[PDB]
């Protein structure tokens, strides 16, 4: 199992902002056996990083059409990013879950179009303050997850993100992360057999070099999604040390 | 003023078809006196689009983001579309509208985003079938534009595309684009002044060659806002042809 490290900016950089950061990383960029890295990123910052990024470095999407191709202004889709050279794809963040009101089954069918372009779709799953404070956190996140991947094949990386983890500073602990990691990679089993032993789960969520290692070491958690923590070279360089 | 012929992809091309695309353009196209033309893209066709189309040729997004910057994963800034080169963009699709749950509040706060970052709003309004056979289709439209442009600037095209003709091959006669061009023209005098006499208003909505020039001519009528028959570049030249 390669360790994963899912890189996303979120709605940060300009074309120029993300060639300068490629260029910084490429400076200061040494592999770590057994972890990859990702940086997803707005889609018009893509060709700067398949021109700047180093050599292993993977880069995708932030978000997907369900759509194929057509009259759907504003809309990108899988063979586009495909074509643009990422390998992989955010899909149902809560972010776009919550503002852009998107569903289990329209997540489902944006991780099927990443799948259908040979794109890597990352699903995000994950439960609100409330849920949580009802002890109902595996439940729910479960439902979301078997409803995240109707139709979806085994090529794909889900991401817990509990959702009051997101941006407010509350890290999960490592045994929360590792709770959620072990349910899901149950009900994994139960979808998709014994390729779920090789299907990474992430953790994200106020994810930092300080808190990194110490997730990512538990035995369901395959490595993590990253948001603020991700925009400055040396937070990756930190996370990445944290890893090796 | 001039004509403005605005290409709206939608959702068609990668970045590759949308290089091939500009530079076939590059080898025919010749100018037609006063007509603009402006390529509004999928924003990771932007870099393609800024190193390969022709003298002249302004290039543009399909949507922006309501906010600035930050926790918003998959939405893409003002600011980088305009460093990645593009001069306008379109805000207020019926398809975002309708497909994403754009209200008026949002799309006037796209397009004041753009404004804030150096870029020419398209505003899109227009009614829906039930609406026009009621016969209130000018009022109705009227009442969107006020609230789509609460606090837009007047460096602003609006685009007139009533939902019932677009992508139906039911383009409105061009009486009836220029009733409402008439009618938005009296509403931008209200609103803006004697600066109203200067925004462009579009009608678009199965727009073609065999019937863009009578839409074109008509008095309050600046220009078109161009669907399926963008995607075809001998398309665009008849298009061109029509307003010559
Ligand atoms: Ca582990
Ligand atoms: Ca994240
Ligand atoms: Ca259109």
């Amino acid at each position: 199992m390669q360790t994963l490290l899912a890189l996303n900016w979120k709605m940060n950089k300009t074309p120029t902002e993300a060639r300068s950061w490629a260029e910084e990383l490429t400076t200061k960029y040494a592999p770590a056996e057994g972890v990859d890295l990702a940086v997803l990123a707005p889609a018009l910052d893509l060709s700067a990083l398949a021109a700047n990024l180093p050599a292993g470095i993977a880069f995708g999407g932030q978000d997907v059409s369900a759509h194929e191709s057509g009259a759907y202004t504003g809309e990108i889709s899988a063979a586009m990013l495909k074509d643009a050279g990422a390998s992989c794809v955010v899909v149902g963040h809560s972010e776009r879950r919550e503002y852009h009101d998107e569903s289990d089954a329209t997540v489902a069918a944006k991780a099927r179009q990443a799948q259908a372009n040979g794109l890597l779709p990352i699903v995000c799953v994950g439960e609100n303050l409330d849920v949580r404070e009802r002890g109902e956190h595996v439940p729910q996140t479960l439902a979301q997850l078997r409803g995240s991947l109707e139709g979806v094949g085994a090529d794909v990386v889900v991401a817990y993100e509990p959702v009051w983890a997101i941006g407010t500073g509350k890290t999960a602990t490592a045994d929360d992360a590792e709770e959620l990691a072990a349910a899901i990679r149950g009900a994994l089993r139960e979808q998709y057999g014994a390729r779920a032993e090789g299907i990474r789960v992430l953790y994200g969520g106020s994810v930092k070099p300080e808190n990194i290692a110490e997730i990512c070491g538990k035995p369901n958690v395959n490595g993590a999604l990253v948001g603020g923590a991700s925009l400055k070279v040396p937070d990756v360089l930190g996370m990445l040390d944290a890893l090796r």
